[PDB]
């Protein structure tokens, strides 16, 4: 896709999403951590919190390592922080419904986790003004 294109998609997205479900994406930081900030964001409501997330799911497979070691998208860290965090989640991919849900322990399923997975791997925070 054109650079051209590839905006369209994403400008696209941002307005279907906010007008047919009332959500608005939140930009993170377009570096490698980004699947980590666009769930402190969720989580926190401050991506910067995206490097104790990283090390709570780590501290979270180790201590599971006999069960995730089973195993061995990003399914592993996201089944990790639903279950950690007692939430769904949720992963939209430009779409206005979720593609697939991480459901954790199947708690809390109206206050799920929003995230979007966009092209270059990129994750952001689908938030709920």
């Amino acid at each position: 896709m054109d650079p051209a294109t590839v905006e369209q998609q994403e400008h696209w997205f941002e307005k279907a999403l906010r007008d047919k479900k009332g959500f608005i994406i939140k930009q993170m930081k377009e570096d490698g951590a980004c699947l980590f900030r666009a769930v402190a964001d969720q989580v926190y409501g401050d991506q910067d919190m995206h490097e104790v997330v990283r090390k709570h799911c780590m501290d979270y497979l180790m201590k599971n390592a006999d069960y995730f070691s089973n195993y061995v998208g990003n399914h592993i860290e996201m089944q990790a922080m639903a279950e950690m965090y007692n939430r769904p989640v949720e992963v939209y991919q430009y779409s206005t419904e979720p593609i697939n849900t991480f459901h954790g322990i199947h708690q809390n399923e109206d206050e799920p986790i929003r995230v979007s997975y966009h092209r270059n791997i990129h994750y952001n925070s689908v938030v709920n003004p």
